[PDB]
């Protein structure tokens, strides 16, 4: 049960460098709101190239050889992760209220969920910190060769503001736990939980340098981290066209490495032989979690004809039961969106689907005066033509498509650029199997959504991403192999 | 004609050191083929002397390249192509083996299983650890030695690969006991080593009986590694032999009683010819066979039905005979002990609904016996039979049809019909089985590790879980000046 | 104090069934601390039932999340944290262990040893097969069922560790019989893992006698797998009995006389004090001591005279002393043997150079005896000896002296010293033991892997070859209507 | 004992796409010379956007599920794969040949270096086929997740003309063997063995468009390759610029994977300590190997002050020997570069290295009238500031500088942006470790160099390329990963 707490006291607002907090060169500082009142929590830091730099320089002094990063055993990087891990859960409260406050994010999932996800991921990478191993190669002739899964260098990290926590920990896990330094560009929508788990990395005890963060604009300090020539790789989370922006900043600049986790319109076939209760329930939950701003959202839910009334009659009492008010309160199941931006693309999507001609099952709309809140849409009857049916919403918006064979749909599904998930809804063994090796997803569920663990690798196929994160998928991406091969006398079997 | 029969060592073949020879029947018409000569204590001994010095560092064979073993393991089995007919036909006269099961099931899995362990030659590969202080830690897969191997006469060609191809894989000497009853084709298996040029020593073969061969390769103290693949008694003295003597690594495949559960949303088709299938395959004598064929109340009556049908059709004939699809068994004790077990089942109650005796004086033929209403006390449904012997048991609850099937000393493998996904992952989940089946039976391949979870096994094969039974771990740290990530 | 002296089932305190409670004695002074329970095979069977009702299906151990299993280990590793000075005497104490390597070095390695078995709880992970035909074939590993450990008395904290972390992060339920000298720390931790978390009937202890209780966990049918750690006859005792109840699972750990080759080239100082402390670490109570410790011509006089310096210097003690480098033995059968052993040395012409005789009439104290120009003949260099014993031999030829430390039976361990990158790698290939060290001695972490070659031991531990040991493997393979790559 | 050739007979010079031979939609051809006598061989069709585009076509209906290369049996990939090489082991005169009459190779190294590999290489990848594996994972909850390590896709892969047979078989190797269809772009400097591979490969027994071949020029069919929206992976090898011009075209469009294999400027350090005989030997075989035309050429030899004036004494004096003559005349030891650009690079760069200063000890002009010939070049007394020290000289010349401490020289090797290879020379067991440890490249070599065989993998650190090949390294790049994960009744441990 959380405690509700309902306080909190923003007294980190700095730049993190260095294990020190810095005001940016520039003293420029902006404004961070509460997206349920669009009240100012506080003045960020405002981080340039300028900042970025002068983090990166401390990380790359911080991975120079020799230094206490480099000479720490793998053993001791797990073990700092884990006490960096039980320092949050010591603060699981006020992170949680945090998020809840300044990421307009439920209460109850802020604590139950997101937080309990971090301290999860946190721990798992904690456990791999000395268990990445290379091999010992059998190469021809009479040499002795191996590998090693050194760290890459200094990995510039940008974090989404939907999941500011998770995301966080999920890209300086990994990065941490295989022997990195990192630079962190949080959301500016969400740069407070990054700061306040800023120092509780400076207090776990991580040396000085190996984790620094840079709160700014992804055109400012996203960009000066994508192009700087001393970081070593990218990890970008976020839209598709800053996924192509990271990609050609990378390109021109130093060649580096680069992550990118991108959106997806994610399909959620529901079959004749579907249990329609549950299938209902996960269709719901998973077009609506977090506001509908969740790169894995079910934003196509195709249902086959036979069962498709009964679907949409079941939706709609689903969706029209969805509480809706501040994060801080139990009663409260759907929050503000995150900003005025979204909250906006949201509406005029809305008001594309209304248009093109999907039938609104539904209500489209704001609700209360103040915050950014949008009622719980459903639309039926749409085809893959419509706008709403292929450009990612973001936003508390269903869509319902019928088909009639298999096969259709799908061809259906994997008609689209976009490749980070699929669900299917069947209790046949057959249709299971065979629907998940034909969806073009990077992660397809069966019977269920939105499951995700530290265990699993998630990525997309396509244009929803490149490489693989959450698990030795994900850390293989942040280690870079040395093969050493070494003359000797003689070998043998 | 066999032109093979003597013992196989240093890439030569030898005399007994006795000088006695046994004989090698054709289960078909019980004439016998050659005398193969007999391994004894001594046999044994200089087998393993060759052995061992194929061993040794510094040999060809040890500072051979993996890759060059892999490619030596893909000559002999494309040499093994060449002579697939002759193979063949050998087997089955040997073994009494469908000619079509001998050729297009057995010849075809054994090259499978040497491309695939040659495959597996130069990509097995150690692990470089960080180790905790300033030191370089790394460990290596070497292979373990010498490999005594029991190839009990079910599927003399295939077990013998199964045992072999990991072996000169992982870079291990092998020294195969075949079994009494079908020695042949081990041997001229090993003519075809000689050709495709593997080192002399490397392969030795030790024709021979059990008691005398078996025994002396399980208590030698130079065999560092012992693998039968056989019964369940023999795998026991072979262990408690094997402790006893160089407290030798011990690899037992033995074969178990494995459940069929089948279930009312299982395709009855598909269901009563897999059934079918996996308990008649190799007429019985199967490691793998279904023996306890469960089925749902709301089909049972219908399942049996049909399925009985199925046995009335199992043509019983001559091997080489094409349209035949059942051949005869291996030797006078197992007639004698399948028609005991026959009897037994007869005794306690068993209903018989096809066959259910012998047939064809000419041979060691049997009938397809179909039972039914079998119960878990009988001795038809606990006892292996390696026969042609059906056990179409019952059940209504799934929980406690599960505890049935682990209800047993036995689990090599189980088998699930259903066309339910929960109730598939449910039920091969918590089964207590090495190969859980789901809508098939005997799918088995090099690639899919094979073992045991009780008594009716130990170890694994057929994968990278099957080459590392074949090597040990040597682990080298080196104390370095500065360690950095 | 000692809160604890009873046996550990069901999360709860029980005497034994006959009433019969024995006594454990710290070699310092030989005053009996207090009287512990002595398991029979009754309280191994009850054990048994408990940890077999605690592995059933459902159960909430079967049933928890290995992230979950692993968060209580490490809840368990902080909880031994907590106390680490009261577990840390208590050994020093039971065992006569010097409180330095008790709390520094043995405290120390148990937390590492359980926080990376923790580690690999949710980490280990199976693997999907490209099989053949169209079907989708997977493996799984799932705990093999109970854990029947046997912890003898060198590293009691240790080895139990080394047993039950791995044992835990699977997900089995161990048995654990600790060694009779020192049965208190095991149910002191005991008491800690109740108070972790854990499941009750998932950790079991039954303190008692080897012949009758160890055996009899041994020869228990429902005890899947057998972990022994200890002496060679003992293992092989072990072996016997194990495969002939339940073909069950054998993991033997045995000691070894294991050589520390130092070559000309190699560092004096460092050589000299390594090949010190490889021997005499634990007052040689160490399976992996140093005692076949060779040293090349051109140093070798120049070696002995510094290395005998050393065991001058080296303060004998009671181990709570501070200042003191070295403590008792574990008992009196041990110090009989130790001082049988030094006077045949004497007797077959091994060269005393320190030492060579008891001390301190007051505890079971041994001086450190370094012999010189030992053979391989003597059985002082071929018989193992577990006490501060070192033997340093000599050699001229690298392939000479790598066929004498090879010329054993007993092969867990070797060492190398040389400042060339070829001699190195040369002679940790050629060596024919499982850990060869290079320029350092027993620089042992739980990352690495730790086994034997020979007679000396069968299995690995510490790392992911130490986790496939508790763990089977299932395939399962589902008939899929179309294949596609 | 390369077996004597004969006269050649070059019968395959067009498009291959689908199994089958086709000009270009253009019509026009190019010629292909012969480096040793620069008269052409034939003209070979020359490709552009259009013929990648019908070549892509292909590759995609090929790798549309239910095809027969995606019902192939992984064990069957394997096996065409491993006819292929016997094919090749087959035609090994002809192909050697081929490659010394058009590649400018020396025919001993063509038949027993070259070749040699290919077949080693072809059958290692066919080997893998079918034992790359996914994970079952063990994933928190009633939940069955594992992976299925499906092919990317379609793979158009660019290969270099310094080893047109080998790193064909780089390419097509890990990509066929995981179950991709591929469209390669040879050089148009050696785009003749690749078509007769292809003819080769349709003999072995592919499925049509599972394999297609494009000669063409970089700017046309290479560009269209890599930017290509159909197409899911790019693999190019050669200069760093085209790298980055590849990284851009795949970040602009498609977002599709990318593995760049670069250039390098890799050290020799040679320490006082070293066999000085092997040192000297090999780093000349390092330098000198296939005319310097290699990616993983020492081309900054380090000496240590006690050993440097002697290492200059001895390498001149084993540079002095290198016989050089016709490729295809036994006992010649160096041929014809590769063309006319590159001749005059390397001439150019001889001539600016004796400009800046560096001491002409051996060679340093062209030879012969006939034929793109350079004497082998020794420079010493040079120094990292020096065009020849930092600038991938691709030419058969030497650079030697000198150093005093171990520090210097590690500092100095890791000075570039260059993270290829690297050796070192040293019979220290504490020197080998520490320095293979510090020297930032991907193949770090102790007392040998230019040793690369199937299994190890090769790649490079900062800028030399992306990612890994030659092993289970090369593998994990060639797939993409599928979580699937299915709600079950219970889950046990």
């Amino acid at each position: 049960l959380p405690v509700l707490l309902t306080d909190l006291k923003i007294q980190y607002t700095k730049i993190f460098i260095n294990n020190e907090w810095h005001d940016s060169v520039s003293g420029k500082k902006f404004p961070v709101f509460n997206p349920a009142t669009e009240e100012e929590l506080c003045q960020v830091e405002e981080g340039d190239k300028e900042d970025v730099d002068k983090a990166v320089k401390a990380a790359r002094q911080a991975f120079q050889i020799g230094s206490p990063w480099r000479t720490m055993d793998a053993s001791e990087r797990g073990r700092l992760l884990y006490k960096l891990a039980d320092l949050i859960e010591r603060d699981r409260l006020l992170l949680a209220t945090m998020e809840s406050m300044n990421g307009g994010k439920l209460y109850s999932n802020a604590y139950l969920n997101d937080l309990a996800g971090c301290i999860k991921t946190l721990r798992y990478c904690a456990g791999w910190a000395d268990k990445i191993q290379g091999r010992t190669i059998p190469i021809d002739g009479n040499f002795f060769t191996y590998t090693r899964h050194e760290p890459i260098g200094v990995c510039g990290q940008i974090i989404p503001w939907n999941f500011p926590l998770v995301m966080l920990i999920w890209k300086i896990g990994p990065a941490l736990s295989c022997g990195n330094t990192v630079v962190v560009k949080p959301a500016e929508q969400t740069p407070l939980t990054a700061l306040h788990v800023a120092s509780l990395i400076k207090e776990a005890g991580f040396p000085p340098g190996v984790v620094n963060i840079v709160p700014g604009y992804g055109p400012t300090a996203g960009a000066a981290i994508s192009s700087h020539m001393d970081i070593d790789k990218v990890a970008f989370t976020g839209s598709t066209e800053v996924g192509k922006l990271i990609k050609e900043a990378a390109g021109k600049s130093n060649l580096k490495r680069v992550t990118l986790e991108l959106g997806g319109k994610s399909p959620c076939i529901v079959l004749a032989d579907a249990d329609l209760d549950n299938a209902v329930e996960f269709a719901h939950h998973g077009v609506f979690y977090h506001q509908g701003q969740c790169c894995i959202a079910a934003s196509r839910i195709f249902v086959e004809e036979s069962i498709y009334d009964e679907f949409v009659r079941r939706s709609v009492e689903r969706a029209k039961k969805y509480i809706l008010g501040n994060p801080l309160t139990p009663g409260v199941t759907q929050g503000p969106q995150i900003d005025k931006e979204q909250y906006d693309k949201i509406l005029d999507l809305i008001e594309s689907g209304k248009k093109e001609g999907a039938k609104l099952e539904c209500g489209g709309g704001p609700w209360g005066n103040k915050g950014y809140f949008v009622q719980p849409t459903v639309f039926s009857n749409v085809t893959d033509e419509m706008r709403i049916a292929k450009e990612e919403i973001f936003g508390p918006v269903q869509q319902i498509m019928k088909f009639k064979s298999l096969d259709d749909v799908i061809k259906r599904a994997n008609n689209t650029f976009y490749g980070l998930s699929a669900g299917v809804f069947t209790k046949d063994i057959d249709k299971a199997i065979t629907i998940s090796s034909a969806l073009q997803a990077g992660t397809v569920w069966v019977n269920c959504y939105g499951v995700v663990s530290a265990q699993c690798p998630f990525g997309g196929f396509k244009m929803s991403g490149n490489g693989r994160e959450l698990g030795e998928y994900g850390f293989h991406e942040y280690t870079e192999v040395k093969t050493v091969t070494v003359k000797i006398s003689q070998k043998n079997s």
